[PDB]
């Protein structure tokens, strides 16, 4: 109702956790973190969390009609180019920033104050633009459409931008469609303007990356580290 | 050594500017007012006032003794891998904190707020680090060895290491005595209060890397082909 609609609703609910299996083994109403500081434990679960959370993106990606179709150097590009923008975004709308809870695609939960010592300061900007997000009421089958379109869009590089493109004309038609019988313009350009918060949260990413590679406790994954790599203009 | 200490107070005082040289024709504690962030202009004064440090650097490096004895190759290496916390803790130990004044080696008077677009939070936290430079009461002997003691020290890649370490010896012990041989004999707490800033001043160097590579990122103008370079060598990955 209609097809493509269903298939991003379902490749997007089965990229994340439901309640039911939510996990509350790691999370702490409060700790006591020495600020501005890092161990390796830190580090890497940092580490991990970014990694596992593009290993589910990959997978969500492949559940796009046509995405699996593209070249693999295109399927590739899109994923890395996009990848912190969709952490950023997934993250901020599943999380509950009236909770302080940050809540991750594998479904554990972490309380901001477990964050802080991995993630720095950029951990708190992602719940406020969670708040920011959430005040737009955004609906899962039109998060499901937008999501797929940060993803699907020109990137430099691509063997088949206009393939890609023909991908973006059906995702965006999916889309109006969808907020048409809804509405039965204006949330989307409301949308919109929040697209420069999430920019910044995107570069106070690659910031906190260069910092802990500078720092150096343990070393970041091939991936992640391609992608940080790949998106400097130097 | 001795005449170490001489040829090291001389080498510091002749790298800035006199009292009476002091520009103050560009100095405004208002701006008017500050949002949204830095433009290009914050950003080529950024750049112009680190580029302004580097010959003056280098020529102050020249008059230690000992530093054209290192190879080329160290010398090299040496003031690259020092230049940002070069640049710093002469900053501080020239600034008034009390006052929010940046006073550069050119001379060139600048209100904090003037720098805080350019320079980031970094201002802040090298005007934190000034202020509590200057609550140690540094002597400007005992300054002009620290500021060699920053630059001739342990750097990956040294050709004659043992050789850099002779010299930091020499420049340590000179120091250790200059202190004893103002404030009480035979022997340091002050001495270790002082060797306690060369830890907190990396930290802070560390701070320029992430302002640079911020602006690298966002590159409304690119850092001039030397600061560039130091970036780039100085990135252990």
């Amino acid at each position: 109702p209609a097809n493509l609609l269903t298939s991003l609703v379902r490749a997007h609910l089965d990229s994340g956790p439901s309640t039911a299996k939510l996990d509350y083994s790691k999370f702490q109403e409060l700790v006591l973190p020495h600020f501005g500081k890092e161990d390796a434990g830190d580090v890497q679960q940092f580490y991990d969390l970014l990694s596992g959370s593009l290993e589910v993106i990959r997978k969500w990606a492949e559940k796009i009609p046509g995405f699996a179709e593209l070249s693999p150097a295109d399927q590739d590009l899109l994923l890395e180019s996009a990848f912190l923008e969709l952490f950023i975004l997934r993250l901020a709308y599943r999380s509950k920033p009236g909770e302080g809870k940050l809540i991750f695609c594998s479904g554990l939960v972490l309380h901001r104050l477990q964050c802080a010592r991995g993630f720095g300061d950029w951990i708190d900007s992602i719940l406020a633009f969670s708040r920011s997000l959430h005040s737009l009421l955004v609906d899962v089958p039109a998060f499901a459409c937008l999501s797929a379109l940060v993803l699907i869009t020109d990137r430099h590089g691509l063997q088949e931008p206009r393939r890609v493109e023909e991908l973006q004309n059906r995702i965006a038609s999916c889309l109006k469609e969808h907020v048409a019988a809804v509405a039965g313009a204006s949330c989307l350009s409301r949308l919109l303007g929040k697209l420069p918060e999430l920019r910044t949260l995107c570069t106070q990413g690659l910031q906190r990356i260069f910092y802990l590679k500078l720092e150096d406790l343990v070393p970041p994954p091939p991936i992640i580290d391609k992608i940080f790599m790949d998106t400097l203009p130097f």
